Formats: C-alpha cells, structure tokens, sequence
C-alpha cells in the first residue's frame, strides 16, 4: 500500500538522532507553536520559555534543514518562517512527546 | 537517548529493499527466535514461492547496513545473527 | 568550516543505496539532460535511450523525492518538471559517473 | 553495488557527532592501526585537551550506528574494533 514512506521515515529518524538533548527539547516547543505544516517562529519566545539561548534554537533548526526535513526563511524583522517538507516528521515529533 | 541512530539504521536498511525482498525477509524472520538461527534459501524458495536469489541479496543488504551477520556456513545452511537490537521490533509491522 | 553538510551527504548516500541498478543507470541520464539545478525531463527520451520502461524512470524518481533530495511536478502534457533540493546530490552523481 | 548503504551508515553516524566529538574520534583513530586496538579516555583527555566524557559518548554513538564495537574491558582500558569496512577511509577527511 504505503508506497514505502520508510525513506521519509528514515530521513526523519536520522535527522532526530543528530540533535542534542537540548536541541531535541527545543524542537518539541518549536513545532507546536506551529499551525500544522507551515508557520512562524519567534526564537526569543521559545528561548525565554525553555531557558536556552537562540543558538540552540538556530542549530536545531539548521540540522533539520540540512537533512531537508524543513525549510526556513528569514523574515528579518519579526520571526523566522518555517515550512515542513516531510509528512512523516510531525508524526515522529508528535509521537515521542515526553 | 542514542537508540534513534539505530532505528534510523533499521529504517534506512529496510527501505532499500525491493518489494519482493521485503516480503522474503518478512518470512526469513517469521522463521522465529529473535537473535540467531539458520536456514537455506533453497528451502524457503521451494516453499513460499520466491526465488532463492532474492533471499540471498535481501540478506546481503541487511548485512551491508550492519543490521545482521551471516557466516554462510559450508553449503549445508546459512547462519543468521541479528546484531542490531532494534531490528526485531521495527520489522514486525511491514509493507 | 563546512557547517556539517554531512547530513545532506548522508541523505543523498542513503537515497542512492536504495536505487536498483537499472534505477541508478536511469538516474545518470536523467540528471544530465538537466540544466544545473532545475529542469525538464521527458521520460520517453530517457526510456528510448537506455532501453528501459517509464516505470523505472518513474520509480527512481519517487525514491529520490521521498528521500527529499528532489521535488518533481507533472507538467501533464509534455515532460515532468524536476528540481534539485539538495546541493550535495549532483556531486555524488557527477562523482560516481561510470 | 551495496557499499553505498555502508557509506551512508558512516556519513549518518559521523554526522550526528558534536563538533568536539568529531575532533575526539579524529584522534582516537589517528591512534593508529585500522581495525582494532585500545586506549583509555583518561590518557587522551589529559593529552589532547578534551574531557574524558566526549570520548565516551562519541564512542557510544559510533557503536549505536553499528560502526564499531567496544568491550570496555575491566577498567584497565577500552577495546575498540571498527566493524564497518568503510569507516576507515570515510573518516580521514573530516571537519
């Protein structure tokens, strides 16, 4: 049936295993402030809430993007515009919520 | 903590398998226990109805992924050891 | 320096290892009819040339897309519009040309 | 043919390493040969200038990827075997 999504799973799985614990924790908050597949992130709000520096938000972000799971864009000014490219991602995230 | 790389490795490995190759290990591994044991690809081809080659390179792939090991014995069988903790569970639910 | 591209490499590497030999061979031709990063593919021309059916072209294609290396779009009519999303891909391709 | 999954596995593994973790195995593995041997993470921390923990979980990751194995001995060392053919070359050129 399932058109072997696996590949998309694998990718996500990989992406995740590379995150640090702080980066992982940062990710669950980031993708919950999201409105489904695309949205806007203000890193300060996340940073303030979780008690970590924007670097870890930023880095978490890069790691994901470099694995091609997301794509993200400078809205200079206010936040950063995030778009999920991989359907299986939010499952895993939503899954292992701890 | 680290068990994601391992999941990844499994999904990576299992996702490079041809559809018929997936089917074939599906059965190799329903030939139970869950660590080690053996068969011959003759006895599963003349049995499930899939040629003895798809068995042989389905294996060759899991083994290239590091997911398993196999001393192919001296012709009288082919010994399989799952050396990847998580292959076990991650297999089960498959298509 | 290199902002750990690795992840993008890994992804590509993975994508590749899943292709069949015919699918691999099909890929080198597809991505050479390309004009750099994006372009247009007519699968029949490829099929005719390499002597394989459109299914393998199509499948090769899916595998890549599902690993998020490319994205591809129905131009119904004429060809299929292909876009490379991963910078490290064409290196590997261009690399292992055989 | 199949040696791509293996490359993949290596790039996968090595890409999950922290920058300092990469640096640390860089040296663990310049402590040469190219299959097996040992050290202690005490003797490389009080040596290269990186703490003994980054050594320990850099290892834990390569080993979760299946790239290596380690019986951590009985405190008097820590035995390392690269069990992945291609880790060898793929390491070399690193950042």
């Amino acid at each position: 049936h399932h058109h072997h999504h696996h590949m998309s799973k694998a990718v996500v799985q990989m992406a995740i295993s590379s995150l640090s614990y702080s980066e992982l924790e940062a990710i669950e908050h980031i993708f919950e402030e999201l409105d489904g597949n695309e949205g806007l992130l203000v890193a300060s709000k996340i940073a303030d809430r979780v008690g970590i520096t924007r670097s870890v938000i930023v880095n978490a972000l890069r790691k994901l993007e470099s694995a091609g799971v997301i794509e993200s864009r400078s809205l200079g000014m206010k936040g950063t515009y995030i778009k999920v490219l991989n359907n299986k991602f939010l499952i895993e995230l939503e899954n292992l919520k701890s």
